[PDB]
């Protein structure tokens, strides 16, 4: 008697960690406000690899890179620090209230670049115990 795959219950716990996913267009604060619900946050990539597997999947943007539209030049993670790995195109063009919200489309071609917060995409959230 030893039960204890990965996650608890009402969860994700594909291979050994635990990850969610959805379809349905719903911007960070639709995937936000139900993915906070769940106990998480928009996912990331360290992998890189595992970035091309939101990019596999496919169901329009994904909000993940943090946040920034209230400070002069400082874009962190949702809540932490910035990260890295990144060579798909040139930098994002402006960086002011335009736009507060990070995007990364995913068109292929539409590479990396920041919105203005509305644009209910696909969600993406990620976890761990």
């Amino acid at each position: 008697q030893r039960a204890g795959p990965n996650c608890p219950a009402g969860w994700q716990p594909l291979g050994d960690r635990c990850i969610y996913y959805e379809t349905t267009a719903m911007t960070w604060a639709l995937a936000e406000t139900n993915c906070m619900k769940l106990g998480g946050h928009l996912a990331s990539i360290h992998s890189q690899e595992e970035h091309s597997f939101i990019q596999t999947l496919n169901a329009g943007v994904v909000w993940i890179g943090g946040s920034a539209c209230l400070q002069a030049g400082a874009w962190t993670w949702s809540d932490g620090t910035p990260m890295n790995f990144r060579s798909w195109c040139s930098t994002k063009p402006d960086d002011v209230l335009a736009a507060c919200c990070m995007q990364m489309t995913a068109a292929a071609d539409q590479c990396w670049d920041d919105l203005p917060c509305p644009a209910s995409h696909k969600s993406v959230c990620a976890m761990t115990f």
